[PDB]
């Protein structure tokens, strides 16, 4: 079916976690028309729920917080559904606070999950991915078992000051 059966739910989910939070959200849906089995339908509304709330909660920052770093008053949220060959790519793009790399490593460090040695040289993805790790700082492992679930991939883009992107890959059966 159209994935716009997943996506017509968060309008007022995200209208409503802004005002609890009292922030101003600028949210933008795009290809909703997007079809999928719908096995994925009445699975993937949980996670993109999980990455909506993140990016409000943990990403955008307050407008006062924004206008003092010179940035646009509202915080947008994009959701975005596309077909990409033989995959549909979901997307979550928040132009908040990103993700804190150097925090993430600080805290791998000091669960021992690597030596401080290997640090300079790992890579941007294989830092954000610590996020996946069962018990990292209803955490993102979660939403990482239900994309797996469906034979999916998860990504996270990230930089500190610019946003947030995270993708999601679904097969088409
Ligand atoms: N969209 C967004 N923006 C900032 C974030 C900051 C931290 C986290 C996180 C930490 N531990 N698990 N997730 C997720 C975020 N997601």
């Amino acid at each position: 079916v159209p994935i716009s059966f997943v996506f017509n739910r968060f309008p007022r989910m995200v209208r409503d976690l802004a005002k609890k939070m009292n922030k101003e959200v600028n949210f933008i849906m795009r290809g909703e028309d997007t079809e999928l089995d719908r096995t994925f339908v009445e699975e993937i509304g949980e996670p993109l729920l999980h990455l909506l709330r993140n990016a409000i909660d943990h990403g955008i920052e307050p407008k006062e917080e924004r206008i003092a770093k010179g940035k646009p008053p509202i915080g947008t949220l994009i959701l975005s559904a596309r077909h990409e060959g033989n995959n549909v790519v979901i997307e979550v793009e928040d132009d908040g606070r990103g993700i804190d790399k150097e925090k993430i490593i600080r805290k791998a460090i000091e669960k021992g999950l690597i030596d401080e040695s290997k640090a300079a040289t790992l890579s941007d993805q294989e830092i954000l991915n610590f996020l996946f790790v069962p018990g990292f700082s209803v955490g993102m492992d979660v939403v990482k078992n239900v994309v797996e679930s469906l034979n999916g991939s998860i990504s996270i883009e990230s930089e500190k000051d610019k946003g947030t992107k995270v993708t999601i890959r679904l097969p088409l059966t």
